[PDB]
């Protein structure tokens, strides 16, 4: 129970910011118009799929740890620090400039988590530094569309 | 924009429950223990597919009719009326017992704008009645854990 | 069988605005060119597929019906629906502008038999309930890359 | 539920209707013979499954309506109104025939109940409308056939 | 073709059980209620499939010996040698304790025939022989249920 | 181009032609009844597939040589080839028999684009050799089903 | 060496059945025309399959054995009993009564070889215990047409 | 009827080298031995299918210019030239030598039809072309054994 | 039951002989080097999946008849069969040698019990008969890479 | 190589707790019985064939250092790890509580290879760090399904 | 022999323009940037497979007719006669630009050899009349993304 | 930023590896006889497209890492230190010598990279820690198949 508790700690917050995260993914690919459009759902997508299955990794290594884990919404806003996604209707730029932030939050997060279960848990580490490649990867391919020259 | 105004309301409600459903099937998914928990994972599953599936739709088809449809956190809570899933770590028993009652406000609300949606849009009216039942079929599963001897 | 008839005589017009449709449909998949194409190739190319599908369920009907189906280019360009397609190779929106107004006809046509048969099949009725779903998200996709006089 | 009663009863009506249907279609598939008994073949089996289906769907829609849904022979029996299919070994033409008039029966009665159905439990009736398409469409596949 | 008569008598009586096995499987898959009907849900399905494949092959091997298969709910009836299955909605061990005494008659009938069938058919006991596998093993698992 | 355009010119009878074979071979297959009906879906079926397919073939190479490939109904009944399909519900045999003469002519116009474009494009040539072999067999799969005046 | 030479003898016999079989089956396949020749087709094809992998095994069989198997043209001729299909370009009617007629020598000579197995070896009879059944059913299917009333 | 006779013989010279080679590549298959007879198994399997395949089309392509194909045994030995496979129960290095020489034949054989067919017929012609890149390919496969140093 | 305690007596060895057999199986596997190991991992391989489905029939088989089955480490050692494997890090003939005898055992000790099953139990029979044949197979796999001693 | 024999011993006791683990776990599952047993097959299953594969990735990894991988009965036992599962036919608790045992052992064993492997194979490590995770997600599913003594 | 070492010869020209592509291929898609760079994404990876194969058909090809085929690095500069892909991170409107100028050549050069093998390999020439029609098609949905 | 250029570096280094590796790989491929070629077929298939792959994955990296990755054969020659594979047409025994040579280097130069990423990029360090275990058991069935 020792380290444990403050390793199960760590990756609750992990699991409100990958269910916020799913949330809004998939309000922006149901909000976003425009020219381009069909590439942004196109990367969308599969983004929700790895994401919503990381919330079910982290959240059964929750309780494998031994701590009950949270997924309804209350949960959600409670773990939240990264307000609530505010743009609606809107064109490719808007969401993926918004969408930019939000993995900026995500990754620097995640880079903390993994620094800090360096000696507590191992396992839990090699989780979360499987998260990080996908997450880091999916940030460049939103990046990539607001440079129209780099 | 005449009625197409008020269905896309009554589908924003359809979403807020959809999206605030499939967090907490999968919150009971990861908080069951006991015996036969398996065959609750085994049941849930298809389930949380099914219920995202429907949220898709349902905001496509806010957006097919003119509005921006919201799936973010705050707008779960905000449109929200079921409380928030309160049951943790805990046994099939009493997570069934939860979710039953659960589905029931979904089945009742999901009812009414079948009903609502009689005279304002077809289509979506077909788009619920669809989702009606296999949300009930699922309520039936649950009920039937709950019956010992029936 | 009367109102079979006139359900029948109903499913025929539909048929040959399936079959326009799709060719239609494929029509600009080969003349759609600018920098986004392929986002509306990705997106014609699943329409194509149901279009077709949709033909053949009404085709079928109607001769389940008892009618013959008419199925030929004759057939298609009397029932016809809109002015023979005349954008060739051209841009993605001067494309998508053009679809749109052919959708607008599609589902109001859909709108209509499906109130006309309200009262005379309600199987016919629901196959066009059917139809009108995806007819309908179809427009919506089209006109989201469309977004101009604010 | 004083209302789910009547749904659900007229729905084991409508699951002993499938069961006594694709017991059936399997026995013409059996003893059709004749030189093109093999496209019958190919025509009957998806429409097996798809009735073996249809069975399943209903029984599941009477439990969720709270009563107890019966499937053995002796249910079947007890609610069948129609006889048993008498047509053995003989020609698609023989078969074809007799299972048009089936489905004649078939067809009404799963009208009459997506009728009956219209003020009692929508969701109930859309299962039946789902079901009737394919009911229909295959009865003009048989039918397709007697037009020599 | 008169011990060839023999052996299509004894598969229809298989053939009657069959029918009336997987109906009475679909039967108890519908009503079974409890803590874990979800296991049981999984365990019938694969059996069901199993049986109605194996309904197939026997009803073909009696048309390949020159006789028509029954497998009309009537043909049932008159071949059925037991009792309508009984079982409503009920828990988990009130079914698997049904089912394992249906499963008993079902194998007992099943070695009976793979005996007679020994001078009659060797290729028609064959069949039976790996039948019979797949329905002991079920039975089984049936009973490991019983076994709290 | 000037060898290109004629190839193109060439292609585009070709497409025509195919338009109207999958148009005119689902007709058939909607339309055909009698005791051995089912073996000419079977047979149908997959020759739309391939026909709609060469339609695609030929009109992206229409493309590809700079020339705007022409798949509207209007374009369809101008290129023309045979008679609009004139059998309605009918037998297999009236059906088949309609269907040979059919092919008599695509094959034959066929055989013709294929010398010609012996001298001005080997890659289109190779395009019209792999049709003509799948056409022909076809054909001779129609004529199966016929064997009359000796 | 004992019996196992003897058992190597009379698969010998069933090997060049089978090549010879589905040799045959393939012939008769490429040469029925008439009505319903697509239905032999499909009843055909899997035959030729199962047939031809009744041959790799039969010949496995007599290499586990021993033996060296034989599967070249000259081999079969020289095992073969039943002459040559003489059968050519033909009718359904024709080719089933004359295939009817092989396998009644095919099923008849496995029987033979299945009762002179049974003290000799046992695997070795199971599997040709395995293949009457396929043999015998597919003997019927053909019988079934040439039942118009039966 | 003119020159589609005399290449619809071509055909039936080809189709028994095919059915002797499959039936030989079979043969082979079961009677190696040795050291590395499972890569000599792993390159016959696909060949084998190949060439039943070719047997196929071009027993078909027979059919369709009008004659009946022929695959029963005797039509094997009467077409046949290369006399009959006659090793047995041996090693790599015999079968694959043995191989080679019967692919020279066959290469051979097929080039000159290919010849012959060009002004015959564009489309058998254009069959065998294709069927001789794998006829040409697999030969190398089987060279390429029998060099252990090239 | 007491020819049922004999049945399940005599699968319990049979159990046991086949655990022993996939964990030598894939004992070889990681040991068996040579310029053609490969071949003989490509021939192990689709063995131990057998061996281990053949191990779970017969456990199953044992307990369908109402023992207890035995899969231990300890109750293979003590039921054993062969010297526990003694071959490392060798050559593909040094281990497909010792791989041979360890078959000449099971297929020895599976021949028996089939012939004990004859008048005890129908099905437990066929299940080794099916066995016997590709355990039989696959020594003849083995020693087909052997032939030495003339 | 030194410390590449330090790796490799550390990883043969792994590989033979691996082999020790998947023969357990299919004695259980041949084994278990009571009202929910079938929850627990379905549990066993897949960590059966994961382990099965992780034993070969071990063994290989071994091999790749430059030893001989040790899989048999007797190498087995000799590094052992706990006592022969005791456990026959029983009830679902009476085995997942011994399973449970067992996992301990496992988990803590991975725990202090992959810290002696910290300094001194990085992939080797990276192996167990991998399977660690499994392994211990395995245990929790069998804790689940026990929850006494408060 | 002596005109089959002519066909080999072709065939490496060939062989070393398919790895330089299908590694241009893979360069430009991992340098493609903009607001429809996804697209050009999917367009590419096909291709790059196609190609990939393209370059085992014809190495493969090479050897049946006795010669060693080159694929390393260097084989491809020996063979190269045009200059190194230049196009860094940019827009898809830069190298769809870029790439169009380089499947210009591809095509030319297979055409010429298609021509040569025309009275030498008639087997090697289907070959690369199979391959000109996918690379022709794939530098037409390059054009057509360059025609705003 | 400055310590993730060096990260882009590595990579890029490692990416020009990965390319001349999977050219090799076909290389070799195409040009192994001898009794036993179609294993070591075999064996490469699943090898080149896992290298591929790799590729692929460090390529987006570096693009992740805000540098434009290099994939043609001119960023090959620079990045290379090594020399062209040299075997053409040759026994399998003289392939798998060379290539064992060639993956002495590949992992060496990976575990260097895997241990300067140690202190800055993690997760850049993963990637190569997951490809080097792939990379070294490929490199042991080569050498299982030198010791004859």
């Amino acid at each position: 129970d020792k380290k444990a508790s403050d390793v199960a700690d760590l990756l609750q917050k992990q699991l409100s910011t990958y269910n916020d995260l799913h949330l809004t993914l998939k309000h922006v690919h149901w909000n976003v118009v425009g020219p381009n459009f069909i590439g942004v759902h196109e990367m969308i997508d599969p983004q929700v799929e790895l994401v919503r299955g990381y919330a079910d990794e982290v959240a059964e290594r929750i309780a494998t740890l031994g701590k009950s884990p949270k997924g309804t919404p209350g949960a959600i806003i409670k773990d939240r620090t990264w307000d609530d996604y505010s743009v609606e209707r809107d064109t490719v730029q808007a969401h993926l400039a918004a969408l930019d932030l939000v993995y900026n939050g995500v990754i620097e997060d995640t880079r903390k988590s993994i620094e800090k279960l360096e000696d507590l848990d191992l396992v839990s580490q090699d989780l979360l530094i499987a998260h990080a490649g996908e997450l880091e990867k999916f940030q460049w391919f939103v990046r990539a569309h607001l440079e129209s020259a780099g």
